[PDB]
């Protein structure tokens, strides 16, 4: 009934920087909520811990989540390979929003983006399932570590990640 949070735990060149923690909204979108919850948990024998955020722009947004190929063209989802897009219900309103990167229709793995500006241009494209909680503070520190191509000047990792309560 209550919608889950989940953390992750984000160091920079091994160096601890601190948490950010995730509403999902499992009340509107629930088979996409849930594949975020268990990447972050890891009960299925994969995920989210160890991996890094390979694209980072400053007035734009961070995208993570492919832990197969750690660069932006690979990772999977707990349902396959791929999934469809499930609603367009909710809308990238502005900082915080957490929705998934695709490549095309009903292309959804495990690669994920955290909006640092409102990208309404992505509304109906892109499937927003949840928002920042806590640690923003966070989010704007790793966001000085890209730039303008997305490039990284450190490695932005995820160095543990899991379930709140």
């Amino acid at each position: 009934m209550v919608n889950p949070t989940v953390f992750f735990d984000i160091a920079v060149d091994g160096e601890p920087l601190g948490r950010v923690s995730f509403e999902l909204f499992a009340d509107k979108v629930p088979k996409t909520a849930e594949n975020f919850r268990a990447l972050s948990t890891g009960e299925k024998g994969f995920g989210y811990k160890g991996s890094c955020f390979h694209r980072i722009i400053p007035g734009f947004m961070c995208q993570g989540g492919d832990f197969t190929r750690h660069n932006g063209t690979g990772g999977k989802s707990i349902y396959g390979e791929k999934f469809e897009d499930e609603n367009f219900i909710l809308k990238h309103t502005g900082p915080g929003i957490l929705s998934m990167a695709n490549a095309g229709p009903n292309t959804n793995g495990s690669q994920f983006f955290i909006c640092t500006a409102k990208t309404e241009w992505l509304d109906g494209k892109h499937v927003v399932f949840g928002k920042v909680k806590e640690g923003m503070n966070i989010v704007e520190a790793m966001e000085r570590f890209g730039s303008r191509n997305g490039k990284t000047s450190k490695k932005i990792t995820i160095a543990d990640c899991g379930q709140l309560e």
